[PDB]
């Protein structure tokens, strides 16, 4: 029960600022896996669609943090054709200029923050689209789409390779996905990547569904 309790608290109409220790713990809680994203993010956008301007308000602050902290996992259920349409509904129907301007906001940076993202693109064609319709976004800051890199996957051991299930031995070694964690023999794991999301700005040793993965 801790994660709506969490998300209760911070969308309190009683708050007077924004409870950052809540979204905090809510946002650790998606990225250790205790709370799944897509129940998680369905939540918050229950929230965004409150009738009441400061608990949609408040929502939308505990979308921004778990969408900037969180990781592709979050990404992944935001960053998509139903939720892009229902915040051009939202913002259609919405009365309350502090409402508004946070969903400018957020496309805005989030278009930012994707542009490397083909998977994601959705986003940045909904901005372009809001701006065609004449609404002014709020000046842009570098620091609104800087997001927080995700960790690496821990490596797993094996008797043989993820993919071919070759036995290893001294004359076939044990290597790893960089991107995945799993256990490959060389001739599975073959590709070099670099990994942004991870911080990895090196090109690095990758199996081959996590390469095309990557380089899209
Ligand atoms: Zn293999
Ligand atoms: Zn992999």
């Amino acid at each position: 029960g801790t994660f709506e309790r969490l998300l209760d608290k911070a969308t309190s109409q009683l708050l007077l600022e924004t409870d950052w220790e809540s979204i905090l713990q809510i946002c650790d809680l998606i990225r250790q896996g205790d709370t799944q994203a897509k129940y998680a993010v369905n939540s918050i956008k229950k929230k965004v669609n409150d009738k009441n301007p400061h608990v949609a308000l408040y929502a939308l602050e505990v979308m921004e943090s778990v969408v900037k902290n969180c990781g592709q996992t979050v990404h992944d259920e935001v960053a998509n054709k139903q939720t892009m349409e229902e915040l051009k509904d939202l913002l259609k129907r919405q009365v309350e200029v502090n409402v508004r301007n946070k969903i400018l906001y957020l496309i805005q940076a989030w278009a930012h923050a994707f542009r490397n993202e083909p998977k994601y693109k959705v986003v940045q064609d909904t901005y372009q689209i809001m701006k065609v319709e004449g609404h002014v976004f709020p000046e842009f800051k570098e620091s609104d789409a800087m997001f927080a890199a995700e960790r690496a996957p821990d490596w797993v051991d094996a008797e043989e390779c993820h993919r071919c299930r070759v036995q290893f031995g001294v004359m076939t070694r044990k290597h790893h996905c960089r991107a995945c964690g799993q256990i490959f023999c060389g001739k599975c794991s073959s590709k070099y990547s670099t990994i942004p999301k991870f911080g990895i700005e090196k090109e690095v040793r990758v199996c081959e569904p996590c390469y095309e993965q990557l380089n899209r």
